[PDB]
């Protein structure tokens, strides 16, 4: 135990961070690029649909005030503590004092507690967002949930339906690449591309028009992203067993289908990124334990121990590394990902590029 966290620990948690904080700009991006068209007067259900996805696309907008700031503490947080603890660690052991190395662990302990401070707050807009989000989550399961009730008699249909759409964006989304902090620190670029399923009912079972267009992204390496969903077989293999039950049911079925496997991946990406991908409370903890070394250190050189002996001062170069390892890291990850060319999903079965 150095003064410094296991490094290939923290570097994997700082993933979790990268990847989580991308996942909320996703997620905002697809709440905001939800649209649902209308030719066939909105049934009750759908106009309660409307409000209340508009409620959540509130609820993301409002985080994402706050994103760039809360992320950026992230990577200053690191960034500082390197610069500061690098200080400390040039000081040779031949000649300095016992009061210098109280001083400068004591500006270490300054930061730790900056940045313990400044994680819990951003801990506290995580927890406000999830709430909200949750709650606007359970209006949209109430109003689908009566939309079906009005249409019991195509219930199964509709089940069925709403099965095949999960399962196809399943079949989509199996297609992403893993993100690791082997492969970020080995050099790998990474693609985050959008794809767009336009979602299509039949009228009168004679003709298929637009009803319901939604984004999310994902991540490829090397290829784009239209080059493994045009290819997968899964994916067009879930398309056509779409189209066939589509047909079992009314527009308005298929409607209220579509709509409600909609809903349910909406509420598992808010509960993926607001809270299980939710890494914050495992970075205080980073800090935490940091500080209680400092300051067991501080107190220990305070008190008369005698410094040569304590391990932590020892070893304190090769923490040092590590802290600058992990800084090298949090700068890979601050930059900006590498956007590719969209792709489009219609359910009249093409895949469209650039579109």
């Amino acid at each position: 135990a150095m003064l410094s966290p296991n490094v290939d620990t923290a570097l994997n948690m700082l993933t979790d961070v990268y990847t989580d904080f991308l996942g909320i700009s996703n997620y905002d991006a697809t709440c905001n690029s939800l649209f649902i068209g209308h030719v066939a007067k909105d049934p009750n259900w759908l106009v309660e649909v409307r409000s209340r996805t508009e409620i959540l696309r509130a609820v993301m907008n409002e985080f994402m005030q706050q994103k760039p700031k809360i992320f950026a503490q992230i990577i200053t947080s690191f960034i500082n503590y390197q610069t500061t603890f690098d200080a400390c660690a040039q000081n040779s052991k031949a000649i300095t004092s016992t009061k210098q190395w109280i001083e400068c662990l004591q500006l270490l302990q300054k930061t730790l507690k900056q940045n313990i401070t400044l994680t819990n707050e951003a801990q506290q807009v995580f927890t406000k967002s999830y709430n909200q989000a949750k709650n606007a989550e359970e209006l949209l399961a109430s109003s689908i949930q009566d939309g079906w009730n009005e249409l019991a008699s195509e219930e199964q249909a509709m089940v069925r339906i709403a099965t095949e759409i999960g399962s196809l964006s399943q079949s989509i989304a199996s297609l992403g690449a893993n993100v690791t902090a082997a492969q970020l620190r080995a050099g790998k670029a990474y693609i985050q591309s959008m794809v767009t399923i336009s979602y299509g009912v039949v009228m009168g079972a004679t003709t298929s028009v637009p009803f319901l267009s939604f984004a999310g992204a994902l991540f490829t390496v090397g290829y784009s992203a239209y080059s493994t969903i045009s290819s997968a077989k899964e994916v067009q293999q879930d398309l056509d067993k779409l189209t066939q039950l589509q047909t079992l049911a009314s527009e308005e079925a298929q409607a209220a289908a579509i709509t409600k496997a909609i809903i349910q991946t909406l509420s598992n990406m808010s509960e993926e990124f607001l809270k299980i991908d939710d890494s914050l409370p495992a970075l205080s903890l980073l800090w935490q334990d940091e500080l209680d070394k400092v300051n067991e250190l501080i107190n220990a050189l305070q008190s008369g121990s005698d410094p040569a002996l304590l391990t932590d001062l020892q070893t304190i170069k090769i923490a040092s590394a590590s802290w600058k390892t992990i800084s090298e890291f949090v700068q890979l990850i601050s930059l900006p990902p590498n956007v590719g060319k969209p792709v489009l999903v219609n359910t009249l079965n093409n895949t469209i590029q650039e579109q």
